[PDB]
């Protein structure tokens, strides 16, 4: 999927995790989110479609995704030992994240 | 190693994990397939070798060896909780992604 | 952060955690390697400022970060289990690629 598909996966699964009430749809909802991220990494956003792929920008890009991954990855853990308060905290502190990228390249 | 050697190490070590008999064989054959998934990531595939390095072909390509990553993640925590046939269905879910990578650059 | 700040995070942290005697020592540690190795990603280390952001090198140095996470992470699920010197074993294992980078590219 494109990026913005890719974006709206990631934020429509981010509310369905806040609002969740069992650890299973919180699981579904963050292996949604982290196939979103990794088809993400392979985006151009509007805002850096004048450089190279490999420009500073784009990898700082990229990385980004990266570090969305790895938080995915804790939350992920946690609703798989249904620690559902925790993982939902977890996938609330995705949005520093989400907003530091959205700052430099949205 | 090249790139070769390293789809032969992913194959040899899917195949072990088909076979196996216990949690440890499943663990030692998936740790191999996850160094073997990154240092594929260094490759150029010869389909790719007259583009630029830089193109949006080559950062599709490193992104499907971290889908791969991810997914061996997950069959590699299955096998250390000594979930044998679950790590093993985790294992043979790689194949959609071997696959998706090949109609592409193989 | 830099690249020798970043470089400084990893090197602090890793001595901490071969010093530490508790398994919140060791979880503390290793979480701020994790952000230290994804912030690295993104430097040019000085020499390979004349080499294309996407050349062989680039990529090698950026996939030696990933494969130094995919260490930090084993280390980190052992200390989350509270496996300390276990953990701490694995931690040491990671100089192996702290070495074999600075070998190429420091
Ligand atoms: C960079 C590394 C990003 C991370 C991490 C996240 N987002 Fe993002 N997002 C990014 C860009 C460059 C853009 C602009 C895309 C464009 O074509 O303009 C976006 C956009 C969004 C949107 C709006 C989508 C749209 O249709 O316009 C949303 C709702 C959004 N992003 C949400 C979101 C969430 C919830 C994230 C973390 C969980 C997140 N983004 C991370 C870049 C990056
Ligand atoms: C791209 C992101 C790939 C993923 C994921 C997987 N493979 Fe692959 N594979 C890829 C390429 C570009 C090539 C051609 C290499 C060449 O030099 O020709 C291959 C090749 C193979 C082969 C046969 C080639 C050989 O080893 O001589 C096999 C058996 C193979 N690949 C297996 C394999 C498996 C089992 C995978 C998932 C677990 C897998 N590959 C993923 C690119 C990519
Ligand atoms: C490449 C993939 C690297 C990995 C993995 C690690 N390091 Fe590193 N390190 C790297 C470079 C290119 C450099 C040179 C930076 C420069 O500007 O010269 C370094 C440097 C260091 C230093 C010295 C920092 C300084 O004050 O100049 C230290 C103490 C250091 N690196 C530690 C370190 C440790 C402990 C690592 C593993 C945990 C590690 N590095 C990995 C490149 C890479
Ligand atoms: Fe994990």
């Amino acid at each position: 999927a494109d990026l913005e598909d890719n974006m709206e996966t990631l934020n429509d699964n981010l509310k369905v995790i806040e609002k969740a009430d069992n650890a299973a749809q919180v699981k579904d909802a963050l292996t949604k989110m982290r196939a979103a991220a990794l088809d993400a990494k392979k985006a151009t956003p509007p805002k850096l479609e004048d450089k190279s792929p490999a420009s500073p920008e784009m990898i700082d890009f990229r990385v980004g995704f990266d570090i969305l991954l790895w938080q995915i990855h804790d939350a992920l853990h946690l609703a798989n030992e249904g620690k559902v308060k925790e993982a939902q905290a977890a996938a609330e502190q995705l949005k520093t994240t989400c907003n530091a990228c959205h700052q430099k390249y949205r």
